[PDB]
C-alpha cells in the first residue's frame, strides 16, 4: 500500500472546517453543512474516476444522504467496503468525530486512483449520513442492499474517530483476518494496540454477518495510567476532550494518530483486496 500523506488528510479536514463555519457551525443531518460536506467529497472522487452514487433517505422529516463510491473493476462477487460517517452533531464541526475517518477514507480512495491500483476485489467506499441520529444512513444502506449483494461483501472496514487529541490505538476485535491486518501494520511501527471496547456504522453490517473491523482512537472515556505509559498523552483525561463539542475543531486532532491510522487504513484496504 502507499503511505497516505498526512498533509492531504489535514487539507480535507480544513475544507470540512470551513464548510462548518460557512453553514451555521456544524455538518449535521438535515442542515446545509452536511450536504456541502457530501458535495466536497463527491467532487474529489468524481475527479479521480470513481462511479459515485447519492443514496437519499428521510429521517426526522429531513433529507439525508449516503455517498457511495465504486472503483470500477475487480471481482463483482468479492467486494471490499470501507467507510466513515460524514455527519457531525449540531454543536460543532465534528473534525475528529468524524472528519478524521471521513478524510482518511477519502484520501485512501484518492490514493487508489493515484497508484493505478487494480484490486482483485471490487472496492467500494462510503460516507454515511445521520450516524449521530442512530446509525440511520448505514442502517438504510444495509437495509436496502439486496441479500445477493450482501453476500458479495468480503468485509466492511469502519473509521470513526481516528485523530483523537489524547489518543489510544484501538483495533476492533471482530473478524479475525481484518483485525490481524490492522494489528500487523501497528506491529511494524512498534506501536501497541488494544481491543476496542469503548456503536458506529459497522454495526448494521456486522449484524447481518458481513465481516467487519476498524480503527478508533478513543472518545469520552478516560485514558488510564497504563495507556498513557504505552502511548503518551495524559492519564486521567478523556481521549477526546472535545467529543461532541463545539471545540471539535481543527485543533482537536493528534497528527501522529491521524497519520498512523490513515496509513493503517490503506495498508488494510490493499491487503484485504488482493
Ligand atoms: N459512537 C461514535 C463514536 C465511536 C466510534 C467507534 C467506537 C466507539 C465510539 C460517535 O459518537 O460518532
Ligand atoms: N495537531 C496537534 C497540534 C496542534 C494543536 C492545536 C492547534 C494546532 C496544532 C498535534 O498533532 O499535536
Ligand atoms: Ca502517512
Ligand atoms: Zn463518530
Ligand atoms: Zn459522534
Amino acid at each position: 500500500a502507499p503511505d497516505i500523506p498526512l498533509a492531504n488528510v489535514k487539507a480535507h479536514l480544513t475544507q470540512l472546517s470551513t464548510i462548518a463555519a460557512n453553514n451555521g457551525g456544524n455538518r449535521a443531518h438535515g442542515r446545509p453543512g452536511y450536504k456541502a460536506s457530501v458535495d466536497y467529497v463527491k467532487a474529489k472522487l468524481d475527479a479521480a474516476g470513481y462511479t459515485t452514487t447519492l443514496q437519499q433517505f428521510t429521517s426526522g422529516g429531513a433529507t439525508g444522504y449516503n455517498l457511495i463510491a465504486n472503483w470500477p473493476g475487480g471481482d463483482p462477487n468479492k467486494v471490499l467496503m470501507a467507510g466513515a460517517h460524514l455527519d457531525s452533531v449540531s454543536s460543532g464541526a465534528g473534525i475528529n468525530d468524524n472528519g478524521s475517518g471521513s478524510a482518511a477514507v477519502l484520501e485512501t480512495a484518492l490514493a487508489v486512483s493515484r497508484a493505478g491500483y487494480q484490486p482483485d476485489k471490487h472496492l467500494r467506499f462510503a460516507w454515511w449520513g445521520a450516524e449521530e441520529l442512530g446509525l440511520i444512513g448505514s442502517k438504510f444502506y444495509v437495509n436496502n442492499l439486496p441479500s445477493a449483494d450482501r453476500s458479495k461483501l468480503a468485509g466492511y472496514l469502519n473509521f470513526d474517530m481516528i485523530g483523537s487529541p489524547n489518543p489510544g490505538y484501538f483495533v476492533y476485535d471482530d473478524d479475525p483476518v481484518i483485525e490481524k491486518t490492522f494489528k500487523n501494520y501497528f506491529a511494524g511501527l512498534n506501536v501497541p494496540t488494544e481491543i476496542e471496547t469503548e456503536r458506529s456504522d459497522h454495526a448494521p453490517f456486522k449484524n447481518v454477518g458481513v465481516p467487519v473491523g476498524g480503527l478508533f482512537t478513543g472518545a469520552g472515556y478516560t485514558k488510564s495510567a497504563a495507556q498513557a505509559q504505552k502511548w503518551g498523552g495524559t492519564a486521567g483525561q478523556a481521549f477526546d476532550r472535545c467529543y461532541h463539542s463545539s471545540c471539535d475543531s481543527l485543533s482537536n486532532i493528534n497528527d501522529t494518530a491521524l497519520d498512523r491510522n490513515s496509513d493503517a487504513a490503506a495498508h488494510a484496504i490493499w491487503t484485504l483486496s488482493s
